[PDB]
């Protein structure tokens, strides 16, 4: 179907794969943090990270747009991606936006949807026609206009993971959850005309503020699969309302320490560990491919 190097150039088209930046989610900031599970996360996961131990926590929050430029005060996605080291090492990423469900089952249908909010030419006719060849989207609209909204803060809004992963246990038992990151303080957000006259970074200066006055935490929760929920679509509503808290990231200032000499920074939602193993999901799938060339444009060198 879609390759890799053909959603670059979709995400070019509309504006991003900017030189030298993320192709998209170009805007922002790493920050530090730690990430301690719950005691019972255990019987879910085998992961290291998930065993009640204490972890190094990289956090990244950033506007999906592929302009660098970007606006925070303008309608948009947000992500929050966080990268957890374990004892040996090694690492893994949870990645997570503001959308609650993806806007397609398919990378294809992502990308078309991508194009038909390109240029503000007809981008009013383009996504109605987009509409009509997707039905279920347009049954969606109000999730579409939630995962937009202008958050006050980075730290005010919930981000979800999106695709399910198979989570195993030393015991050998197994489950399919999706994940949810949601913030200890209140949610809150800015209207069109608060967010209009808001700086261009107000959101970076905010959280710098806001961290200065004290640490950040946001719990993540799984969602764990019913009997009757997809495993392999993420646009796909899950029925289940069995949503369990398994740690926190407790996050307390920026991070000075990454993205210096050559270090590079990339949150692979693909980038699993023992006891966690992602589905057949084949938007998840396709991702890391997209990543890897996403990476090789900013750096120049490819894996
Ligand atoms: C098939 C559709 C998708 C494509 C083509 C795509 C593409 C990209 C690209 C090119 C980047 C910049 C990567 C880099 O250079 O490090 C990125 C970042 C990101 N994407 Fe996606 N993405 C897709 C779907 C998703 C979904 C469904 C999520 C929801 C969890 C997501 C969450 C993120 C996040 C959180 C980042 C931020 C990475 C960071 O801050 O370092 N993406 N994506």
């Amino acid at each position: 179907g879609l390759t890799p190097d053909q959603a670059i150039d979709a995400i070019r088209g509309t504006g991003g794969a900017q030189p030298g930046c993320r192709a998209l989610h170009a805007k922002g900031t790493l920050y530090r943090g730690t990430f301690t599970a719950t005691r019972d996360a255990v019987m879910l996961s085998a992961a290291p990270h998930l065993d009640g131990s204490t972890v190094p926590a990289l956090i990244r929050f950033s506007n999906g747009s592929g302009n660098p430029k970007q606006r925070d005060g303008a309608p948009g996605v947000r992500g929050m991606a966080v990268k957890f080291t374990l004892p040996d090492g090694s690492t893994t990423d949870v990645s997570a936006q503001t959308a609650r469900l993806l806007v397609s089952s398919t990378p294809e249908g992502f990308i078309d949807l991508l194009k038909a909010m390109r240029p503000g030419l007809t981008t009013p006719l383009r996504l109605a026609t987009h509409l009509l060849t997707h039905p279920r989207l347009l049954g969606a609209l109000p999730l579409l206009r939630e995962a937009n909204r202008i958050p006050a803060s980075y730290a005010t809004t919930e981000y979800h993971g999106l695709h399910a992963f198979r989570w195993i246990a030393a015991d050998g038992s197994a489950r399919f959850v999706r994940y949810h990151l949601v913030p200890t303080a209140a949610e809150e957000y800015l209207s069109a005309s608060d967010a209009r006259g808001k700086d261009p970074d107000f959101l970076t200066d905010e959280l710098a503020a806001r961290l200065q006055d004290g640490p950040v935490r946001f719990d993540f929760r799984v969602q764990i699969a019913g009997p009757t929920d997809s495993t392999v679509d993420p646009s796909s509503a899950w029925q289940s309302t069995q949503i369990v808290t398994v740690g926190t990231v407790t996050i307390t200032g920026p991070d000075t320490e990454r993205e210096h000499g050559g270090d590079i920074v990339v949150f692979d939602p693909m980038r699993v560990t023992d006891g966690i193993e992602p589905s057949d999901d084949p938007v998840l799938r396709f991702r890391t491919l997209v990543y890897s060339a996403s990476v090789k444009l900013r750096t120049g060198v490819d894996r």
